[PDB]
């Protein structure tokens, strides 16, 4: 185990997980001579951020390949645990236009140099079921969240007389990063800002007082309009919200790309009444969406960099790219790819929802986010479970951010 092997540490849903067994087998196919382990890694995506962490900062040549969150990338290449990709790129004349240069120029590149490439760019959708809004009388998604509420509360009510356990909107709302990604959508579409940069550097704006309404109208989701169940704020993360809403038990969900190909699962109670769309905005105000996403690298550790290097083309390759946007739903981080009339087939907002996707609005991009974010995440939360006001909270987040900042 020394030569021809390499070992890709990855996670994500189940579904995800098990897709990834089928592109190792076909990767090995394709290239004989060669071994690929998985080291198989969970869904939180702060439980795969430590996992590859702890093996790189303990030199271990183990992980030799893996997928890092756009959310924490950053924090990867200042720490210097990635293998610069620039030489193999050179060598094999690789062709780098084929990705969207957007996701590259804001997260994978430092210095002149790339440090990974993008398998999958994730944005905030909105899922719907079709059937029941059409069945209470609404022929298009909601444009405004104030609309959104109000066929929520009217589809609630009517499936609830034969539904006690149905939920008019279900999102992720446990303190964890998941929260920070529904939050951030909130906020820019009501015109708020986390911060902006100043010097070079960021600086902080977590108060702004379309920050605090934002909140607050995440708050009256659960406490007031009452669409949202309570354990948003305690149980809701990615896959709970998603099975609650495949289960045939909301009429609206906020997800990720991938929820659509479990969503059109044959097993799907739901398969076939499911439509997608933008997330809503506040009026005056244009409809925000989370950047999100994994990215893959080459640890600076590894001792098979080059079998790790023809992994990453084949991830990155055409046919894999467009089986992940057929078979899981997933945006590509190659371009054209949405445009394929296999994949247009089965994940057709994919190109009818483009815009959604090229404006994803990043979360700060900062290599000290991971403690940036605990603390969005401790008032956000604290505030969505009614234990302090949405004002005190980001007014409370706002010091600590501060002090962050500072060093
Ligand atoms: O493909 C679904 C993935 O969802 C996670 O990733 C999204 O949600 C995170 C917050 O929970 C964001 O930070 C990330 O950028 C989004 O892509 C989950 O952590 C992954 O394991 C799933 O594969
Ligand atoms: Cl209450
Ligand atoms: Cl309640
Ligand atoms: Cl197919
Ligand atoms: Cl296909
Ligand atoms: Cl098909
Ligand atoms: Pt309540
Ligand atoms: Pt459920
Ligand atoms: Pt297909």
């Amino acid at each position: 185990i020394e030569e021809g092997k390499i070992v890709f540490a990855v996670g994500g849903a189940p579904n995800e997980i098990e897709y990834w067994k089928g592109v190792i087998a076909e990767f090995e196919k394709k290239y004989p001579g060669v071994t690929v382990e998985l080291k198989r890694q969970a869904t939180d995506t702060e439980q795969r951020r430590l996992d590859l962490v702890n093996a790189l900062r303990g030199k271990s040549s183990d992980p030799d390949v893996f997928l890092m969150d756009v959310a924490w990338l950053g924090q990867f290449i200042a720490s210097g645990w990635l293998e610069p990709l620039d030489d193999y790129v050179q060598k094999d004349n690789y062709d780098l236009s084929v990705f969207f240069q957007s996701v590259i120029n804001l997260a994978d590149k430092q210095g002149g140099k790339l440090y990974a490439l993008p398998v999958y760019i994730d944005a905030g959708l909105l899922y719907y079921r079709k059937d029941l809004l059409e069945k209470y009388g609404y022929s298009k998604p909601p444009e405004t969240w104030q609309e959104l509420v109000e066929m929520a509360q009217k589809i609630q009510s009517g499936e609830r007389e034969t539904n006690p356990n149905f939920w008019g909107f279900v999102w992720q709302g446990k303190q964890y990063e998941g929260l920070v990604c529904d939050f951030v959508e909130y906020v820019y579409s009501n015109g708020g800002s986390l911060g902006e940069f100043k010097d070079g550097k960021w600086v902080p704006t977590l108060n702004k007082p379309e920050n605090v309404e934002a909140l607050q109208f995440m708050v009256d989701l659960i406490h007031k309009y009452k669409i949202s169940p309570p354990n948003t704020y305690t149980e809701m993360t990615e896959e709970p919200v998603r099975l609650m809403f495949q289960q045939g038990n909301a009429a609206f969900e906020r997800n990720w790309p991938y929820a659509w190909g479990l969503h059109n699962a044959d097993d799907s109670p739901v398969k076939g009444k499911v439509g997608v769309a933008p997330l809503p905005h506040f009026p005056g105000h244009k409809s925000a969406a989370t950047l999100g996403g994994w990215h893959i690298g080459i640890s600076k550790y590894s001792d098979n960099k080059a079998l790790a290097w023809e992994f990453v083309k084949f991830v990155e390759s055409y046919s894999v790219q467009k089986g992940f946007a057929m078979n899981l739903g997933w945006n590509p981080g190659r371009v054209d790819v949405y445009d394929d009339p296999a994949v247009v087939s089965k994940s057709p907002h994919l190109k009818e929802l483009r815009a959604v996707f090229e404006n994803a609005v990043p979360r700060p991009i900062v290599p000290y986010y991971p403690q940036l974010s605990e603390i969005i995440q401790k008032y956000v939360n604290s505030a969505l479970a009614g234990k302090i006001s949405p004002q005190e909270a980001l007014d409370k987040a706002q010091k600590e951010a501060e002090e962050l900042v500072k060093q």
